[PDB]
């Protein structure tokens, strides 16, 4: 008897706050919110009756991990009265935020109902602003202190992204910020291991709708100049782009049959498109011989065989809205799979069949048949 | 002509962020690859020019022709003054190659390209898992990536590999791909963390009563052929550290981190640990420091220097229509004073901070009225 659910609101105002994250927000009995735009703010109180702002409990001097356990600790007083309490987090409730996890694990090993709900990080829309994938060719991400406390190795051949550099060795608030005189030492560091001149990218998402974002190309030396390094503050991300790439293993490649057998891959060549951030990789261009002969295959392309169109009902389609987008719809269909089932209006038979049945499976044959 | 990228999140509708949705039904052409049929079946319901990019995949055909067509279907609209918007699940630049190609096709020729961020199934595995990347750092590979290029291992970090299910695998075919070089994977996780180790598959639930795959294997059990025909196309696997590195000391007196006369723990982390990493000296929840935190929380009133919020629903709703109404943005970017002299009831500090357009305006005018 009684739950927490931790969700999150995104970087940017309103905007990037999750469907469900908002539907949680609603029906929660008490919500504690830490956000640090107004907006969403008061997004926030219009949206259910019972809030409590979390920020006031930083304080000047005060232990960020003093107010981290206070945190927590408001939260999961509401649980153990019975309460369904919802935590709310700008970003992603669980990415660089120690009261979500506290919270959630001790309220399990009390037998509470616990779950996060993901959202919206900084690193996602570092990705996304910056035009970057993960995937190519990997991404390491560091808490700054960490980074230099356990002197956590970097990786040169792929991507790196570093939280909280604006509050080097920091473990105090101030509600003016963070003053940062700790910040020469993760430049030391980062001199260190890339060397002066390499890039590094000071990257601030915009936190309104209508500001830019702050996507600044220094080198790691640059940071050194005071008029730079007063630029990076509480909420400021490193990007470092990689040094150099590593080189295709031909013998690895030959047991995966990623390229056709009988061809010798490039060693000095990147596939399109190229990294802007990142020096420059020799990257082959968007249009050659390979990719327009694709293109040009378009104009006798038909749908496949085995491709299978979405073929569903406005009933079908209205009930699984439902069920994303309403806490209450979900907790009965759940609870008893055919009595809600026979209670959605206009249902074809077998629409109430796959869904009392509930498989994935049966879901979707159902709207990929339709007769 | 403009390309606006947008996602969907993995579960299925609920994962979409309000400003996706937006720029869905405010776009003139949208193309969309996702993967769950009621999200298809809610974008669809949203704009009514809609081209599925999954059908230019074939039994056979190369990803990277079809990629190449998933842009030139986009970029082609783009140079006819269109406005696009590409849809990809989850987040649509997080393991998406038709995206970014034609992203950076549409800069080089001179268009608008914006993506939005959306939630991953990374950040997913981050909420279902439990984990913070903070604690103790988080690397992310391509699992063919991670074999043919040889990328290192971090065995105090954590560790996420994308794709697990494809490896190595070019083609594509409807019935999923046959996962038959699997066994190079698992040969290189035990080579980098021996067969004992853990390793978490993990499957985030697409549908909205679905729950995730969270299932605790080891390195070693992933040969068992019944273990290897669990992962598919969907799967990701999760490898939490297999030790913690040391604190140096010398490094914490440099940054003035805790009081130069109290010596901190330097073989204890902080609670909470992490459910999947093997046993590592964890404090307990409730210590004396925190109880003593507990304790003073009776003691606590407003900070003098908090400011809490303080405005008017006029104010709080232009706001939200600037972020959920993109053509008001527009508008509102194109001159702020014509529309800030514009929205109704709002008082004239309001409307002065509207008209600047400066954060530290707008903050003032939502904080400032006793
Ligand atoms: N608007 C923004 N742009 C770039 N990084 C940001 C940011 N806001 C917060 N951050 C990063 O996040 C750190 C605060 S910890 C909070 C992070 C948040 N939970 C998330 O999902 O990202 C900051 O030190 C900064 O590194
Ligand atoms: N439901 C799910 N659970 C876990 N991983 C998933 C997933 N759906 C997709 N993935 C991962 O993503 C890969 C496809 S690439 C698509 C990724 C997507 N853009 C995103 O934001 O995550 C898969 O190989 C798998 O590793």
């Amino acid at each position: 008897p009684g739950s927490l659910i931790v969700v999150g609101t995104g970087i940017e105002s309103i905007g990037q706050m999750t469907l469900q994250a908002l539907s949680y927000i609603e029906a929660a009995s008490k919500v504690f919110y830490c956000v640090i735009d107004p907006a969403t703010e008061a997004f926030i109180l219009t949206k259910n009756k019972n809030c409590v702002d979390l920020y006031q409990y930083y304080d000047n001097g005060k232990s960020r991990m003093d107010t981290y356990t206070q945190m927590a600790e408001l939260m999961l007083k509401e649980v153990r009265n019975g309460l369904d309490v919802v935590g709310v987090f700008y970003g992603h409730p669980g990415v660089f935020v120690n009261p979500s996890h506290r919270a959630l694990a001790i309220a399990r090993s009390e037998g509470y109902q616990a779950r996060m709900l993901p959202g919206v990080s900084a690193e996602d829309c570092l990705f996304a602003d910056l035009c970057i994938d993960p995937s190519n060719p990997g991404c390491l991400t560091y808490e700054a202190s960490d980074f230099l406390i356990r002197e956590r190795p970097v990786n040169v051949h792929s991507h790196l992204i570093l939280f909280q550099v604006g509050c080097v060795g920091i473990a105090d608030f101030n509600f003016s910020g963070f003053d940062n005189s700790k910040f020469t030492i993760l430049v030391d560091r980062l001199e260190q291991e890339y060397g002066p001149d390499h890039t590094v990218v000071h990257y601030i998402a915009a936190m309104m709708p209508h500001q830019d974002p702050v996507t600044d190309k220094f080198t790691i030396g640059q940071l050194r100049e005071p008029e730079i390094a007063k630029r990076v503050g509480g909420v400021s991300t490193f990007y470092i782009p990689p040094k150099a790439r590593k080189d295709i293993n031909t013998d690895i490649i030959r047991l995966l049959e990623f390229l056709p057998a009988g061809k010798v891959p490039d060693k000095h060549t990147q596939i399109y498109p190229p990294n802007q951030w990142e020096p420059d990789v020799p990257t082959l261009p968007p249009y050659g011989q390979n990719e327009q002969a694709a293109i040009t295959r378009l104009e006798a392309h038909a749908p496949p065989e085995e491709y299978q169109p979405l073929a569903t009902s406005k009933a079908m389609t209205d009930v699984m809205t439902k069920l994303a987008l309403d806490p209450k719809a979900l907790a009965e269909y759940k609870a008893d799979h055919r009595a809600f089932a026979q209670s959605v209006p206009d249902l074809t038979p077998q629409e109430r069949a796959a869904l009392e049945l509930g498989d994935s499976w049966a879901i979707r044959c159902a709207m990929k048949n339709m007769p």
